[PDB]
DNA sequence: GGTGTCTGCCTATTCACCGATTTTG
DNA sequence: CAAAATCGGTGAATAGGCAGACACC
């Protein structure tokens, strides 16, 4: 019930936020509520996993987000203590350390209560002004001043593979493929790792080469949108090097189950059974129960 | 009677996921 | 030939967010 904290970081570098809301009170301008919060949207099936982290940190709050989405909410002030006292343990690896470093400097002003003053909103105006999507078109209107939107880059090395457990468990992905050959009947098995981020965390995602000894990085796009994918297919290294790693650091979640199929499908073609007719019609049940097939 | 804490509810997109075709040893 | 590399997607679980009730200093 309490998951290892390495693992917790890195499924907070993929699912996690770090928020600092500025708003009016009662529709009152030169008049602002600040307040801090962390949270982690999850599919409802996933709901465990907030409720572990809720076991391990002993703070938060989980709600309903909608009608298929939970989500973890720590919004009492001291409890984002603990939230703090984490991740300066186990610091963060993507660009959302960033966030977290602005995060703590609006935690520093709040705790010495000068959010309750002219000059301390001012400051926390600026700090959210680099957090996440910014100022709103509202806040930027009671704030025309030219304020500097940029961050300082991120560029860290992965710490562990107990980080890179959690961060898969969020952001990874255990796929099949049947490559049917066109013209025929005939249907051969590749196996499909997956690992997808922003354009970003680029650094860090062609570390992931290094850091597993095989895979390559692929540009993907969506309109105007862009964002990379480590990819490994050769199933040498998927069987020598990429299992291995997650038997050794355990996943979390119902992705779990997915790698757990997953799995049962390596060792069928391990064993060559892939190519059998019998083998095959087992890996097409298998696959029709995994991922977005996985239905219980 | 102000501020912090909590929750219902919302939107844009960054994901996870997908089948298939072409290249290579 | 079978596997590996490569292509070309896209629905939605995300990643942040908006607004207000109200318990409480
Ligand atoms: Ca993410
Ligand atoms: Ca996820």
């Amino acid at each position: 019930s309490s998951i290892n904290p390495w693992i917790l970081t890195g499924f907070a570098d993929a699912e996690g936020s770090f928020i600092l809301d500025i708003r009016n009170r009662n529709n009152e301008s030169n008049r602002y509520r600040t307040s801090l919060r962390f949270q982690i949207t999850l599919h409802n099936k996933d709901k465990s996993i907030l409720e572990n982290i809720q076991s391990t940190w002993k703070v938060g709050k989980i709600t309903n987000s909608s009608d298929r989405a939970v989500m973890l909410r720590v919004t009492r002030f001291e409890d984002l203590k603990v939230i703090i006292d984490h991740f300066e343990k186990y610091p963060l690896i993507t660009q959302k350390l960033g966030d977290y470093k602005l995060f703590k400097q609006a935690f520093s002003v709040m705790e010495n209560k000068e959010h309750l003053k002219e000059n301390g909103i001012k400051e926390l105006v600026r700090i959210k002004a680099k957090m996440n999507w910014g100022l709103n078109d509202e806040l930027k209107k009671a704030f025309p001043e030219n304020i500097s939107k940029e961050r300082p880059l991120i560029n860290k090395n992965i710490p562990n593979f107990k980080w890179l457990a959690g961060f898969t468990a969020g952001e990874g992905h255990f796929g099949v493929n049947l490559k049917k050959v066109k013209g025929t009947a005939k249907v051969y098995v590749g196996l499909r790792f997956a690992i997808s981020q922003h354009i970003r965390d680029k650094n860090l995602m062609n570390s992931l080469i290094t850091y597993l000894g095989c895979g390559s990085i692929r540009e993907k796009n969506k309109s105007e949108f862009r964002w990379l994918e480590f990819e490994v297919t050769k199933f040498s290294d998927i069987n020598d090097k990429i299992i291995p790693v997650f038997q050794e650091n355990t996943l979390i979640g119902v992705k779990l189950e997915d790698f757990e199929d997953w799995c049962k499908v390596a060792k069928l073609i391990e064993e060559k059974k892939h190519l059998t007719e019998s083998g095959l019609d087992e890996i097409k049940k298998i696959k029709l129960n995994m991922n977005k097939g996985r239905v219980f």
